[PDB]
């Protein structure tokens, strides 16, 4: 089969240009014109880092070395936690290509830099279209003395249900082939089953095990009982029993103060004198910084920080501030502090790229209310455009006094990717629907509840410290299964090679491991961005501009497909609309017109709907949601009990299961298969 | 400057002990340390308030900085717990960056501590829902549009909030907003130049003008005083 790369960037640059962006924009905000100027590398390889230990003397000999290092160790996290949290995981391959020679040369001494796991594995086949696995090696091939770490999910891994063990631990396998060195392992409510597996996995593979304990509440306010001083060492003696090479403390929200900080790392320290401490915060309160400072004091031997520019507000605590602060005493990193300017520098002109996805377009500074609320960083700026896209913008005060209420409800279980997420979609349907807690609460058993809030009420996610909410579960489960102990452990083991071979069949013998585990995670994200990049062909060779806007008419640039082979591409014009419902793209490719026919939709555009519900009329079932009918389980003379699924929604990526209020008799059913709905659209009536 | 480092003889901790003494004996009733740009690290808080307490265990020690490092809040913390009766706030949405540390910020991590200021953290936020939705009726001014968060070159650099966003909307009206690197690098040069005065306003517009006018006319520090008698200084 002929290559023809150079044509599908000219399709996908022609159906930019014809139907905007094909990544989600949730702000009216454009990418900088300027690409980041990229600082000067020295020519030669990197000089030896952390990586070259633990090549030569494994996870525990990296261990020592951690241990045993005079002065405070960083991690970088702006590869990843950085933006996650400020520009919501949309940082791409082609930005962090070109400042990581830069990285290696002159950040060597980093303990590790954070660069895959938690959102960026979905997100880059979801919406960047390009291959998370080839963003691990061509990043690895340019860094190779610097350890890679990623965040590590203990029983689900990167995605977001629980998988058969045996995906779980090839995942982490491959994962380590590719040029993984950490695995920050973690559970979303500290259930410990769930991070064993991870441990397991992980340290099975041949990777570091850092055990990772989610903080929530405050160790030094002696009103919260059930997060005290105690179950944290508690849970850290079970960690450092299963064989973890590092212990980390997880504040994902920025809740740490700096006596919290003190106590809880100076026990740590007391009770493991020779085990490496890693403390991840945010600086969601503006106080990260000093709690990072209270760490090291403490005797933290590592610390989580961001380049400059990308650090701050829902991210990480600044490097160059804590490179200052330490500078000349016992905890100084040794960072030169003209490499980390340097560095935001090329940071803070990437960073204008992604101004469309910037969180500071709904959130000026840090906000101290998270001490009450606990909402983590990347839940924050998600909850924002959940709620602005939902109507609920002006309501966002509500929606954040409603998710305190909804951890209460829940159980004031700890708030971490999905758990933070299962909390915001109960706080977002209690303000849409004015239902307070005790309402929610007293009305448990006709209420359809979020089905992420269903889900962990089943136990898909695990246990809860401190067990489900009784008697709220019940009522909201009725009849439903309950998983009882780690919800991986009744799946049977996938069979990868017959997965393998349906990949072979369906795209052709390129299939490698990474796809198959991909798509094992995955399904329906790998399938679209397997037709999609089969359409379109590697957009990771795009700059960000061109990727998220395209090229303007007269506007020449060049694409890098290869070493030695440029595309040198001018956009010259767009055509009117003909016959079929397309427009004809001119472009110059190499000194040579082509064209192009594209499709223009929002050219052609239109729809109705019919449909409303009486809220006075019980029998009249209306959307709870905007949302697009995936199944209809009823039909017109059909007899429903209350309870029955009546139909099956899917918005905002979550199948919602509508159900019925009343037993009945179906009168009438008013929607149709993949039929997109508004809010309230009669959906059926009930006699 | 910076009083814990030893290479910084100039600006010493016995220079400002020694200008407190004089202040002290003229009859001042608060004692004030004005870091207008944000460079007192927690370091230098601990050994500059510890030394002024000790001499004066009676007079009220008041600090203010600005939070342009990104450490101000660390800053004022080590300050308080080094003997300052007062330090300087914002409102959370009016802090960070070329403003004072946060208010709530401050509030929180002294709360439970001998240190407590007894202000209700509700208070705080309320006051600041207000001043985020005023912030948002001056988006046409906000130093947001130039600086989207505070920066640690101030270190080198030591220009004042306030001075950072007029010289940058300054370059700009003169054509140098591509150049404002070279303003900064220029800004140390003439600093230097003129005898690394202490910089806040007039002194901080001085140096600003100065370093204007040295990358407006491609003029390095030796070639800017080398042809001093031939060149047109800026006014001020
Ligand atoms: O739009 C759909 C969701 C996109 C990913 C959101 C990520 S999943 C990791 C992190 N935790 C959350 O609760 N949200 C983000
Ligand atoms: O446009 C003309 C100047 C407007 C006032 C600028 C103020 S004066 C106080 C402060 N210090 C400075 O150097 N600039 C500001």
């Amino acid at each position: 089969p002929a290559q023809n790369r150079a044509q599908k960037l000219l399709h996908y640059l022609g159906h930019v240009m014809v139907n905007g962006p094909t990544t989600p924009i949730p702000v009216k905000a454009s990418p900088s014109p300027t690409d980041p100027v990229v600082p000067a590398v020295p020519i030669g390889p990197p000089p030896a880092g952390f990586r070259d230990i633990l090549l030569r003397e494994g996870p525990e000999g990296f261990a020592r070395a951690v241990r045993n290092h005079p002065g405070l160790l960083l991690m970088d996290t702006t590869f990843r936690d950085a933006h996650q949290s400020l520009l919501a995981t949309r940082v791409r391959t082609h930005d962090l290509k070109k400042i990581a020679p830069y990285v290696a040369h002159n950040f060597s001494k980093l303990f590790s830099m954070e660069n895959w796991g938690g959102a960026t594995f979905d997100v880059a086949m979801r919406f960047l279209y390009e291959c998370p696995w080839r963003r691990l090696q061509e990043l690895r091939e340019l860094i190779p003395n610097i350890p890679f770490q990623m965040l590590l999910r203990g029983a689900n891994a990167v995605g977001y249900t629980n998988y058969p063990d045996n995906v779980v631990f090839k995942f982490c396998e491959v994962a380590k082939e590719n040029g993984m060195d950490v695995f920050r392992v973690f559970d979303s409510l500290n259930y410990l089953p769930n991070m064993l597996l991870g441990m397991e996995a992980a340290g099975s593979a041949g990777g570091v095990v850092e055990a990772a304990i989610s903080y929530t509440g405050d160790v030094a306010d002696p009103s919260r009982t059930k997060y005290s001083l105690q179950y944290y060492m508690g849970l850290a003696e079970e960690l450092v029993r299963a064989g973890t090479h590092i212990l980390c403390i997880k504040d994902m929200a920025g809740l740490l103060k700096p006596t919290a900080c003190t106590m809880l790392v100076s026990s740590l320290r007391d009770r493991f004198p020779d085990l490496p401490l890693h403390i991840h915060t945010h600086d969601t309160s503006g106080a990260g910084v000093a709690a990072m400072l209270a760490c090291a004091q403490a005797g933290a031997d590592v610390v989580d920080v961001a380049a400059d520019s990308m650090s701050g507000m829902t991210s990480q605590p600044s490097m160059g501030a804590l490179v200052a602060c330490t500078r000349g005493t016992p905890l100084d990193t040794e960072v030169p502090m003209e490499r980390v300017f340097d560095y935001s520098e090329y940071w803070e002109g990437a960073r204008g790229l992604y101004a469309a996805f910037d969180c500071t377009a709904t959130m000026k500074s840090g906000n101290s209310d998270v001490y009450e609320n606990e909402i983590p960083g990347g839940q924050y700026t998600n909850l924002h455009f959940q709620a602005h896209s939902m109507g609920l913008g002006s309501k966002f005060k509500e929606v954040k006094k409603a998710y305190v209420e909804a951890n209460q409800m829940l159980g004031d279980l700890i708030k971490v990717t999905p758990s933070s997420k299962i909390v915001g979609d109960l706080a977002q349907f209690m303000v849409q629907n004015g239902l307070s807690r005790a309402e929610a609460e007293a009305q448990a058993e006709e209420l359809s509840f979020p089905r992420s809030v269903v889900e962990f009420l089943q136990g898909y996610i695990g246990v809860p410290h401190g067990g489900f909410p009784e008697p709220f579960r019940s009522k909201v489960l009725k009849d439903l299964p309950r998983v009882e102990g780690r919800p991986g452990a009744s799946l049977p083991p996938l069979d990868l090679q017959a997965l393998e071979k349906e990949l072979v069949d369906r795209h052709g013998e390129e299939v490698t491991p990474e796809d198959v585990l991909s798509a094992a995670m995955y399904p329906d994200v790998f399938a679209h961005f397997k037709d999609f990049t089969a359409t379109f062909g590697p957009l990771d060779s795009l700059n960000t501009r061109l990727f998220l806007q395209g090229p303007k008419i007269a506007e020449e640039f060049e694409v890098e497909l290869e070493r030695g082979k440029t595309l040198h591409i001018k956009a010259l014009a767009v055509s009117d609309l003909n016959r079929a419902g397309q427009r004809q793209v001119f472009f110059e490719l190499n000194g040579q017109l082509r064209s192009i026919l594209v499709k223009d939709t929002q050219a052609m555009k239109e729809m109705h709907f019919h449909p409303k519900a009486l809220k006075d009329v019980k029998g009249q079932i209306g959307a709870p949601m905007p949302g697009k009918v995936i199944d209809i389980k009823v039909v017109a003379g059909a007899k429903v009990a209350k309870g029955q699924p009546l139909c099956v929604l899917s918005a905002m990526k979550m199948e919602t299961v509508v159900t019925s209020p009343m037993e009945g008799t179906v009168r009438k059913v008013h929607v149709t298969k993949d039929m997109t709905l508004e809010g309230d659209d009669l959906i059926l009536e009930i006699e």
